[PDB]
C-alpha cells in the first residue's frame, strides 16, 4: 500500500500497547526465549485470540510437542483447541519428527513444510500461523550460514502467502546472544525477547520488543505473569499522568485527624502513615478500613506483616469488630508475606482483588514490607504501579511504611516514596521525662490546609487520641526533645 | 482426558509443594545439577516413595552406577532397596557399560535399550520410572545435535508408554547451561535444577522448578537439605500468613517486667531482646527459660554464643538452677557456633529439635550471631522461618539481638526485624555521674498496653531488679543524659 | 573551513556536528551495531536527504530486505522513495537471494556485484550509494581473511568510481568487537557505531564516530532517537558557552518574592527551588506559570510528579484558575512519569513542545524526579542540556528539587546542580513551638542583590504569604532552632 504498516492486534493483555498496536501484519515475529520462558503459551495465545476475538483461523506447527499436548496444555488456561481444530478454526500442523528418525531433512521438508502450511493456510482460510520452535528444525547438524539461508526462506514464502506469523526460538542466556545461532535477529523483521531473569533466588519475566522495521513501539522490558489466563503484561512506563482529582472528603476513621487534615483526607488521594515500629501506623490502618465499612463501602486490607488472626486480635482490642466487616461483606483482608512471590506478581495479585471486590478503600500496611531484598528501583516501580492504578479507579488508598530507626529518622522515607504521595501523616516517638510517648503530624497535604501542630496521641482500648502540641519544648522531630 | 494436568506425588517433603501437586503423570522430567547435588537421590527418593506410599512399582535404569553400589549408598537413608527388588516392586535396570567392551554404537542401544525398559515397566508394571544420567550415554562421541534426537525419541517412547519419568541430568556451571548440551532444556516437559553454589567457603544447596508444561508452579530457587531422611525442602516462600492467636498470657520470668507488658507476654507472641553486650539479653533468656519449667512446661535454650557449661556458670551466678531444669526433662539447651552450618541447616535443627521435645517455649540467644557472614536477605528468610514456625506452632518465642553500637544506636535492629516480631524489649546503658547503669524498656505490645517508662535496672545474684525511670533526665535514649 | 578532508553533509540532525560536517566524499563509512540500532535507517536518511536537499541521486543496495519493503518501511517516516525511484532520483540494487536457491557465490558475485553498482552509479549519476548489510552476503561460508580482501576490493572499486558510501554491518555484542569478522573495522575509511545499550531494562541508543581518517570530529558516544522524523542526535557536548545574558527583569508571581529577588528574576535565567516534600515548590511553579499568561505571555509546565488533574484542583485552591489558562492558549501543561521513557527522550519531548509552543516561560516541576534510577552522571547531561536550550533561548525557566531529607540537609542538591543554576531559591521546614512552619530564603541570585533573610511563610486559599526572618533564634537551617 502508500502508508506505513498496519498491525494486528493479538489481544495479549498488555502487549498491543508496548506493540503501538500489535504485530506487523503479513510479517513474521521472531519470539525467543530460554527454557520455560513462555514462548509457546504466546504463539497459542496469539492464535486463540485471533480465532475467538476476530474469527480469524489459525495454523499451529509444532516440531517437537505433539497436538495432543498442545491442547493437553491449553487446557491448563481453560483454552479449548480440540473443539477449534473441529470447528475448523484451528488446525495444528504436526511436523514433530517420529520415534524412527531419519537423515538429511534440511531441503525437503523446507519447501514440503511450506506446502503444507501453505496447504493448510488456503484450506481453512488461516489468517494467522505460529511456528513453535523452528529453532529445533536445523538442529540437526548445521552451521549459522545453513541455519541463516533457511530462516530466510522460511520467512520469504510465508511473505509472499501474505500470512502474519509468530516464530518461536530458543535461546541459553538470559542476556547473551538473542537466539541460537546468533543470525536469526537480522533476518526476522520483528524480534521479541521473553526474559526468565534470576537474580536472588527469585524469577523475574519480562518481555521486550527489540524491533519492529517500519513501526514504533516501546522499547525496553517489561514485566509479566503467567496466570490461568495466560501472559499478562504490566506497560508500568505506558500508564499515563492523567488521573481524576475531586475536591470531595473522606473520614480516617479518626476526628481529630480529620480536622487537622482540614476536614478528611481527600476521596481522590493517596495517603502515606511514616514511623518506626510500634508507633501505629497498622492502628491508624484498621480505624481507616472501620470507617469505610461504617458507611457501607467495601474496603480491602492488604497485609503483610501480621497474620489475619493477629489483624483481629489486635483490632478487637482497639475496639473496632474486624469480624462483622467481614461477614457484612463490606471488608475483605488479604494477608501473605512479602517473600511468597516477587513484586510484579503482588502488583498483580492486588489489581485482581481490587476487580473482584470493587472497593472504594484500599490500604498496604507497610510497602516497607514489600522492599525487603528488592532493589529499589523495582520497588519504585511497584510503588508507582499500585498508586496509579488506586488514582485512575477512584480509590482512597492508605499506604504504611516503616522508617529504619526510630527517633532522628532525617528522611520520611528510606525508599523515597514521599514524592509520589498527596497526603502524608508522620507518627514519631517523643522521649519526655524518661518515657516513650508518640506524636502524630499531618506532615503535608496537596490540596488542603491541614493542622501543622505535632500533636502527641496515646493508644488505648478506645483507639488513638490526639491530644495537644509540646509548645514549650525544642528539637522535638529529633525524638528527644529539651524541656524550655 | 480433556481436564487439566495431572500430577503424581513424590512425597519429597517440600517438593510437592513447590511443584503444586508433585511431577505431571506420564511425562519426563529433567533434573540436572552439578556433581554431587543430589540428582540420584532425588530420582530414588522419587521411586522409594512410589512403592512405600501408593504401592507403585518402579524401575531405575542406571548408566553408570552399579546396582549394589545405589542399593549400598540408599541405606545412608535407611533404604532397603535389596528388599524391594525381591518384592518385585523395584527393578534395578542395569544399563552400565563393562571394563571392556567395541564401539560404534551409537543409537543401537538407544533403540535396543528403549525395549528393556518398556519390558521391565509391563513386567512390573511399573508407574514411575527414572534414568540416572542419560547425559552418560551419549558422553560417548555426540553433538547437540545427535543428543537432540536421542533424548526426543527416549522422551517420546516413555511417554506413548505411559509412565512418569524423572531424568537424571549432569551441568558443570551452577548458573550455566542448563545442561551439559544446552538441548536437554527444550526437550523435556519439565526441569527442575539441582545447584549446590559456593559463596563465601559455604554452600548451599537450592531446588527449581524451571518450568512445567501446562501448569504451574513455585518460581525461583529454593534452599534444601539432604539428611538422613534424605532430600528436605523448605518453601520459606510458600508458609501462609494464618497464624493462630490468643489473649492468653505468660510470664517472662521477670514479675515487674510482666507488670510493664500490661500483665505479660502473650502466649501467642515473639519478643526480641536488643541491646549492646552486656545489657544482660542472656540474664532474660534465662529468666525466661526457667519460668517455663517453674511451670513444668518443655522449653528449648539454643545458644550461639555461650558454651553448655559457661552458660551453667553464669545462670547458677544468677540463682535460676539449669541442672535441675535438665534432669527434670523440661529444659533442653543445645548450643553450636553459627559457622557450624549454614542457616538453611540451623533453621532444620531448630525446628526437628522443636518436634523431639514439644516445647512451650523457645529462646534463641543472639539472632544476630547467626546473622554473621550471612546475607542480610538470606537471614530475613531465616527469622522469617524461625518465627513463623514458632508462631503457627503456638509456641511462645524470645530472639535475642546485641546492637553493634553500645548507646547512640539510632535503629533497634541492625538487620531490621523489628518489623516480624510482636514484642519489643530494649536495654540500654546509660551513663550517670561517671558510671555505667541499665535501663529497660518496652518498646512495643501489638496486644496490650504495656509500660511507657525507660526504667533503670541492676543486676545481682538474685537476678534482674527494674527500678524506677530517670524522670529528671534528658536524652536518655542517646545514652550520655544530661539531668534538668 | 581548516579540516583537510573534503565532506559531504547528511543531513541528519547532529550528525553533521559530530563528523565535523558530515561523510568524508569519496569514501566509505562503515556503520555498524547490533540488531535494531538504526542502520538501515541512517543509511536510507543519508541517500534521502541527498536527494531532497542536493538533486544528488542515490544507489541503495541490499542484500536482505525486499525493495518494497524498503520502500514500504520508509512510509513510517513519511518519505516516498518510490516517487523518487520513479523520478530516477533513487535507485534500489535488489541482491536480495530468492527463496529457492543453492550454495556458494559470494566471490564472483563480488564481481558481479561490483560491475552491477558502477551500472546503476553510471546510468542514474549517482552520487551516494549504501550498501545494507554486506555482512549477509559471505555471512555463507568464510573466514575472517577471505572477508577482508573481498571488502578491501569493493571498497577500493568504490572509491575509483568516486562514490561517497555507507556500508552497514552487524554485530553481537553492544561492546565487544565492532563488527562480525573483526575485520570490517580496519578497512574501512571511517566507522561509526550505533549502540543500542540496555542497563536496567531501559534502552539508550547512543551514536559514535570511532574514526575518520584525515579530518577531527567528535570523540565518544552521542545519545540519539528514532523517530517519525528518523534519527535525532543531541551533541551534549557541542552545545558552546555562548547564551545570551540580559538585565531584565520578570516577575516570579509573587510580589514578596520579587522584592527578595531584587526586583524578580532575570528573563535570562535559571532559577531553582529546592526544599523537603510539602515546603510549596509545586506552588511557587504554578504563581510562576499563572503570571506568564496575566502577561499575556506562553509558559510550559512540564509535571512529573502530579495528574493533570491534580495539578488544577490544587491550582485552583491556591486560586489560580488554570482553566482558563489552557483555553486562552497561554499555558501548556505536558505530564509524564519518568519512568515513561530515559532522559534522552524526555529531553527531546521538551524541546519539541517548546518549539511548537514559542514559550517565553518554562517550569519542570521536580528535576529531582527524573533523577530516579538515572546514573548522576546521565542526569547531570539532561540537565545541562533542558538548562542550556533555555538559555540560549531567552527562555526564563524554574526548576523544582525536592530534597531526600527534610530540615538538616547539609547540601542544596543532592544531584549537584546549583553550580549549574543562576538564582537558587530554598524552602524548608522550622520546628517552632511544637509546629512545623516554612521558610523561604533567595540563595542566591548572580546578577542582583537579592534580600539575605529566612523569612517564614504561610500558604492559604490566596497562597504564599512572606512575612518576617527569625530575628530571635540561633539554628534556622538545622530545622529546629532555639529560642534566645
Ligand atoms: N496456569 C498456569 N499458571 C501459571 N503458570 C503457568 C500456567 N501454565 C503454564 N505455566 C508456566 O508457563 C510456562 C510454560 O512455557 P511455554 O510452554 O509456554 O513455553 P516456553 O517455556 O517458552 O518454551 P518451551 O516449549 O521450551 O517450554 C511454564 O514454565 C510454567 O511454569
Ligand atoms: N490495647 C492497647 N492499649 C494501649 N496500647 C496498645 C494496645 N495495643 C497496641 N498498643 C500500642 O500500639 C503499638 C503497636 O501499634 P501498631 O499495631 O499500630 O503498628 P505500627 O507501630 O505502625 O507497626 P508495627 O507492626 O511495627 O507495630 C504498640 O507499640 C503499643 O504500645
Ligand atoms: N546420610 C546422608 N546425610 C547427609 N548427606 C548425605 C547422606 N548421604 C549422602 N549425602 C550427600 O548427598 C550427596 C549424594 O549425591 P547423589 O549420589 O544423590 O547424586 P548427585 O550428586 O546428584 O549425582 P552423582 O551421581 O554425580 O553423585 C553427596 O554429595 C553427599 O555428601
Ligand atoms: N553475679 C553477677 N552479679 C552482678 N552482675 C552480673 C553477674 N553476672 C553477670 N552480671 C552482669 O550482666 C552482664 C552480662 O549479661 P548477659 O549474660 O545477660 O548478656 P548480654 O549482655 O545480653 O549479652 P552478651 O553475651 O553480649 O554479654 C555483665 O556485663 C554484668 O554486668
Ligand atoms: N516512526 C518510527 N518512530 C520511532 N521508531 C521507529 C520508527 N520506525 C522504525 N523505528 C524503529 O527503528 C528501528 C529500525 O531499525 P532499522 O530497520 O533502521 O535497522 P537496524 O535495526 O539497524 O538493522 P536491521 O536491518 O537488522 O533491522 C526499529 O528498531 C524500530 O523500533
Ligand atoms: N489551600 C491551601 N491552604 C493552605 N495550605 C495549602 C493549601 N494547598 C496546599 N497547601 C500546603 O502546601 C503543601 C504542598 O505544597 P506544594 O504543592 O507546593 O509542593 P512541594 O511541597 O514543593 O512538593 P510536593 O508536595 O509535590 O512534594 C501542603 O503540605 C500544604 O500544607
Amino acid at each position: 500500500e502508500h502508508q506505513a504498516i498496519a498491525k494486528m492486534r493479538t489481544m495479549i493483555e498488555g502487549f498491543d500497547d508496548i506493540s503501538h498496536g500489535g504485530l506487523p501484519i503479513g510479517r513474521s515475529t521472531l519470539v525467543s526465549g530460554t527454557s520455560g520462558t513462555g514462548k509457546t503459551l504466546f504463539s497459542i495465545q496469539f492464535l486463540y485470540n485471533g480465532i475467538i476475538e476476530f474469527d480469524e483461523p489459525g495454523v499451529f506447527v509444532t516440531f517437537e510437542e505433539t497436538p495432543q499436548d498442545i491442547i493437553k496444555n491449553a487446557r491448563s488456561f481453560g483454552w479449548d483447541l480440540a473443539k477449534l481444530v473441529d470447528e475448523g478454526k484451528l488446525f495444528i500442523l504436526d511436523a514433530s519428527p517420529d520415534p524412527e528418525g531419519q537423515e538429511v531433512v534440511g531441503g525437503f521438508d523446507l519447501s514440503a513444510l511450506i506446502e503444507r502450511i501453505n496447504y493448510a493456510i488456503q484450506k481453512y482460510r488461516a489468517r494467522r500461523v505460529s511456528i513453535d520452535s523452528v529453532t529445533s528444525v536445523f538442529q540437526q547438524y548445521d552451521a549459522s550460514s545453513v541455519v541463516r539461508r533457511e530462516l530466510f526462506r522460511l520467512v520469504a514464502r510465508l511473505k509472499q502467502i501474505g500470512a502474519t506469523t509468530v516464530m518461536t526460538t530458543e535461546r541459553i542466556e538470559e542476556y547473551g546472544p538473542i537466539a541460537r545461532y546468533g543470525v536469526e535477529e537480522f533476518v526476522s523483521d520483528n524480534v521479541v525477547i521473553l526474559r526468565n531473569v534470576l537474580e536472588g533466588e527469585r524469577r523475574r519475566r519480562t518481555l521486550e520488543i527489540l524491533k519492529l522495521r517500519g513501526t514504533s513501539h516501546m522499547k525496553g522490558e517489561y514485566p509479566f505473569t503467567i496466570t490461568d489466563h495466560g501472559i499478562n503484561i504490566f506497560p508500568l512506563g505506558a500508564m499515563r499522568l492523567t488521573q481524576r482529582s475531586s475536591n470531595v472528603r473522606v473520614s480516617s476513621g479518626v476526628v481529630r485527624l480529620d480536622e487537622m487534615c482540614g476536614g478528611g483526607f481527600f476521596k481522590d488521594s493517596i495517603i502515606l502513615a511514616t514511623g518506626a515500629t510500634g508507633t501505629g501506623k497498622t492502628l491508624l490502618v484498621s480505624r481507616f478500613v472501620e470507617n469505610a465499612c461504617a458507611n457501607k463501602e467495601r474496603a480491602i486490607l492488604f497485609a503483610y506483616e501480621e497474620s489475619r488472626a493477629q489483624l483481629l486480635r489486635n483490632a478487637y482490642s482497639w475496639g473496632m469488630d474486624f469480624e462483622e466487616m467481614e461477614r457484612q461483606n463490606l471488608l475483605k483482608i488479604v494477608c501473605a508475606y512479602p517473600e511468597s512471590a516477587g513484586l510484579e506478581d503482588h502488583l498483580q495479585i492486588i489489581k485482581s482483588e481490587i476487580n473482584d471486590f470493587k472497593p472504594a478503600r484500599i490500604a498496604i500496611d507497610s510497602l516497607s514490607a514489600l522492599a525487603r531484598g528488592v532493589s529499589n528501583n523495582a520497588f519504585r516501580q511497584f510503588v508507582i504501579g499500585v498508586t496509579g492504578y488506586a488514582k485512575q479507579e477512584e480509590i482512597t488508598g492508605l499506604f504504611t511504611n516503616t522508617s529504619d530507626q526510630f527517633m532522628g529518622a532525617h528522611s520520611i522515607t528510606d525508599s523515597h516514596i514521599s514524592t509520589i504521595t498527596d497526603t502524608i501523616i508522620l507518627l514519631q516517638y517523643v522521649e519526655i521525662r524518661g518515657e516513650m510517648s508518640r506524636a502524630i503530624n499531618v506532615f503535608k497535604m496537596r490540596g488542603s490546609w491541614h493542622d501543622k501542630a505535632i500533636r502527641e496521641f496515646m493508644i488505648s482500648d478506645k483507639g488513638p487520641d490526639i491530644k495537644d502540641s509540646f509548645r514549650n519544648f525544642e528539637r522535638i522531630i529529633s525524638g528527644s526533645p529539651t524541656r524550655i
